[PDB]
């Protein structure tokens, strides 16, 4: 192992994710090593968990440094792709509204698509749908899609500058999946003020504006058959 030296391994990284040092370099050479190990090998995904290391970087997105929060939400996002384990994990500690806060205070647009794709790997666990409607519904309806859906047309809304397509594609696939939850799910999102209008409103601009391939809109489709119905009183 490590005898005085710098050469990094999963163990060494997550050792280096002590909580109190607040060092930003310390911390983003121990997070990227993780984000890095973990693009491709789901071993490095249960090596993370079996070391504790999810916890610790939950711990450390209350580090106001840009460079952290991009190392800490890119290893958060690999952590938990195609691995149920961390995505349930994730939640239990949650996770969620400590990424929201982060999500809503940045200003840096690649963190935003981090956390939004962190989540979006989440919504895929089919325990973890409703538990996303009561955690996230509101933020990401609020802070990602009314300002960019451009929604209502006739108020001419401002251009939002801490936000883009990927981000909007993000959440749209997060909410595609938070939509095949079941009845009482879908009636608290399709409740949501503004959702609905705002995912109608982006798929007829794409249309006029001639974007016939827009993978947006594709999940904007899907969500709106979802939730698109009423009962009869």
């Amino acid at each position: 192992g490590s005898n005085a030296d710098m050469e990094m391994t999963l163990e060494r990284a997550v050792s280096m994710l002590e909580a109190d040092h607040m060092l930003p370099s310390r911390i983003s050479a121990a997070a990227t090593f993780i984000q890095h190990e973990c693009f491709q090998k789901s071993e490095a995904r249960k090596r993370v968990n079996q070391l504790r290391g999810i916890l610790k970087l939950l711990q450390l997105l209350k580090v106001q440094n840009e460079d952290v929060q991009r190392a800490v939400c890119g290893a958060l996002r690999n952590l938990v792709f195609e691995d149920n384990d961390n995505k349930l994990e994730v939640a239990e500690l949650n996770g969620v509204p400590r990424l929201l806060q982060v999500l809503k205070q940045t200003r840096d647009l690649e963190t935003k698509k981090q956390i939004t794709g962190l989540l979006w790997n989440l919504s895929s666990n089919d325990k973890l749908k409703n538990l996303m409607i009561t955690e996230a519904l509101l933020t990401l309806t609020e802070n990602i899609i009314i300002p960019f859906s451009g929604w209502p047309e006739g108020d001419y809304p401002k251009a939002n500058g801490l936000l883009d397509f990927d981000i909007f594609y993000n959440v749209t696939g997060c909410l595609r999946n938070m939509s095949s939850a079941g009845a009482d799910g879908r009636k608290a999102m399709r409740r949501c003020d503004g959702l609905i209008d705002s995912l109608v409103h982006y798929v007829r601009g794409t249309i006029a504006d001639y974007q016939p391939d827009d993978k947006a809109t594709e999940n904007c489709v899907c969500i709106l058959h979802n939730l698109s119905y009423q009962l009869e009183a």
